[PDB]
């Protein structure tokens, strides 16, 4: 009855999409066609996900990735319009803020096609990252904004963004997390075959381009890590982007320090985070799930836009300036631990996102 | 020294980039570079620009255009990127709201290039218009923003933009009036070729998306200005898409029934402009342009994104919902004029953003 489109791109993006497609598959109301951008095509960055998290095949795949920002954001902008041409869906969704977020946007706002975004209103404060542009073009493109936290409901309120087209609904990750968490346990043996135990590990995951890009910073960080892992073994699956950047650096040899790890699958992940004495990332996501798993986080960014993780102090940022602090800013907040408090909604925030779109009516 | 990378599409660009180019020609520490887009790409709606307004020839030409918001759009972020790639300028200047403009922020800010936005924070809050969304996205990716007016600063102020990033400049377009006026004066013969006695006409341009892709709202229109016509001349320099849309909708013998040319160059257009007893227009510019010549306007919108011309009671907004209506509307403000009132600043709006640049 109502065809709701959903673009995505990237890794973060599917795990996402699998928990509202979860509900809009089980809708009534509701037929859904899922356009892949193919920006991340590597089997361990997207197949994996698909199979792991049981998501079906898209019914488009457009090919597009490793390019420019230009190459990538024009090529995709381009065909996923014409995609919505044939399709002419009444809701496109877009998640988080990778550059197909931005495409999938404006090539429905320009067709007048609806457009709401799922994790609306996060703000780095930061326009240098890519992903800050991303998020806040697609939310000023947006008719519906499904803010997780209460932070991103008042940035977009500052931006002049109607209360009535923003909806607190908490974060779909939760629900992923929690959906998934039992297919996780059951399944990895992750920890088996690296030889680990509970807490006796740190993970690390690293992928920003304002850390990957910059010869220094990058050094910085594997330099940290390779100490840490003398007084606690790092394990640490790595980005493609972060591999690339390591090898053309000639940073490669800081890896064989630590164990490092090709991207692995949602339900290894969930077991390494689970079972960590800490988290190090400059993840978005993974910020998040290590407060799930209730495990202290460090973030090596100048800035988070999941500050409520740092007010409740299961997260602390430590920018890579030098590895002698990093490093003991790590080993220091490995005996951390925040304060107790609900975050991010009772884990069925698709099912929240599902009855708005079904139920706004025609303008 | 600065490079200044000029981001430029549309013809309403070209006019407005005229003005601040040759600002910036003559001031010291600053190259400019302009980047052509192709998004107009007819020679009367592009070529007559740079000839008549003594504007340089494009470092580069993209030549992208016709296609839909997705191609025009993607195929000039990726081409522009090209183009920054390879100048490495300091800032990016885009003008006004069009595919190009988007585009061109767009390409810039994932460089870390700095974006000004001249004439930043016009708003129809029509969320429809493709030209509402490209200068929301644009504002909100600039980080210098030359906002004509007053409401223009209220607008950004209000979207959570600091003050600290907008500065109230004026309008260029009036700076290109004032320029290029003396030479409209020698150079036009348009009156003499269309045999037409100054104030012995009505002047009308119509190409606002919807109203061109609606075809009983172009129908109103085009109605309404042919029995105009029947009472005192209309004379409708028709932009290409108003042109195309009206033939595919069987509505071209209306625009046979009143004197419709081809799109004009600025200095004919200027001559039509100042020489019309009334101005009937969708366009954003030529509504200004009205008011700066003291011709009374009527603009066929729902809304405008230069109120202050309601306000100062040289405009009037006329939806296009019944012909009749609507050629009355036009008709009856024939005989009406404005209040005394200085908008859109002292003509030096360039030299004020070229002060911005270097500072
Ligand atoms: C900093 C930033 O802007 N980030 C944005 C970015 O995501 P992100 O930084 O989280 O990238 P990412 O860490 O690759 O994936 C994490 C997942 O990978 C899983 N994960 C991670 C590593 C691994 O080896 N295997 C695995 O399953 C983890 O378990 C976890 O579930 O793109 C997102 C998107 O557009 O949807 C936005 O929502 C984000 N915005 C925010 C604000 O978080
Ligand atoms: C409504 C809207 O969004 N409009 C945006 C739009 O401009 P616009 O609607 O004025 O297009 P347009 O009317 O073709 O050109 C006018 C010029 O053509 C001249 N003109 C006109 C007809 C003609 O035959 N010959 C000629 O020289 C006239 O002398 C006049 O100088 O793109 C502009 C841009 O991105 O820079 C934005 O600044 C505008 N935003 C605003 C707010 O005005
Ligand atoms: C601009 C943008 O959208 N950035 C997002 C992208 O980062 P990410 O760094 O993956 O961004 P890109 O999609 O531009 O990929 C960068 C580079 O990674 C390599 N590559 C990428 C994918 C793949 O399957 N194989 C491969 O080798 C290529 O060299 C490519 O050029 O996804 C991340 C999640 O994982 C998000 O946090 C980032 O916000
Ligand atoms: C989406 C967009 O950017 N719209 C702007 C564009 O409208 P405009 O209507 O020109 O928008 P486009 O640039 O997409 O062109 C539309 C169509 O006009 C025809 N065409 C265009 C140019 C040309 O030289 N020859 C030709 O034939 C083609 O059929 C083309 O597909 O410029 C106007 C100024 O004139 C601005 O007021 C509009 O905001
Ligand atoms: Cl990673
Ligand atoms: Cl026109
Ligand atoms: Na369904």
């Amino acid at each position: 009855w109502v065809k709701i489109l959903s673009v995505v791109g990237a890794r973060p993006q599917f795990i996402k999409a699998a928990a509202v497609s979860r509900v809009l598959r089980a809708s009534p109301g509701v037929r859904e066609v899922l356009v892949h951008t193919g920006q991340h095509y590597d089997d361990n960055m997207s197949q994996v996900f698909f199979e792991e998290l049981e998501i079906p095949d898209p019914d488009y795949h457009l090919g597009i990735g490793g390019g420019t920002h230009g190459q990538n954001t024009g090529r995709m902008l381009e065909a996923i319009e014409g995609v919505l041409l044939k399709e002419k869906p009444d809701w496109v969704l877009v998640y988080g803020n990778t550059d197909s977020t931005l495409a999938g946007a404006l090539a429905a706002v320009k067709l007048h096609i609806p457009v709401a975004h799922v994790e609306a209103g996060l703000r780095s404060f930061n326009r240098r990252m890519p992903e800050e542009i991303n998020r806040i073009l697609t939310d000023h493109a947006s008719d519906l904004l499904f803010a997780p936290t209460e932070t991103a409901v008042q940035n977009l309120l500052r931006e002049g963004i109607p209360e009535n087209r923003i909806h607190l609904v908490g974060d779909v990750m939760y629900d992923a997390a929690l959906h998934y968490g039992a297919k996780a346990e059951r399944k990895s043996r992750i920890l088996e075959r690296l030889g680990l135990q509970a807490k006796g590990y740190v993970l690390a995951t690293i992928h920003r381009a304002e850390n990957t890009d910059d010869q220094e910073r990058l050094r910085v960080i594997l330099e940290a890590l390779a100490e840490v892992h003398q007084e606690v073994p790092v394990v640490f699956p790595v980005h493609p982007r972060t591999r690339k950047r390591a090898e053309a650096f000639g940073l490669g040899s800081y890896l064989e320090k630590v164990v490092a790890l090709e991207p692995v699958g949602y339900l290894d992940m969930v077991m390494l985070e689970k079972n960590a004495r800490l988290i190090v990332t400059d993840s978005g996501g993974v910020q998040k799930e290590a407060y799930f798993y209730r495990v202290p986080c460090v973030t090596v960014r100048e800035e988070t836009e999941w500050v409520e993780l740092l007010k409740a102090e299961w997260n602390y940022l430590a920018a890579p300036q030098n590895a002698k602090d990093l490093a003991l800013t790590i080993l220091h907040r490995m005996r951390t631990k925040g304060v107790e408090i609900d975050l991010y909604g009772d884990g069925r925030a698709s099912q929240k996102i599902s009855d708005f779109l079904r139920k706004v009516g025609i303008r």
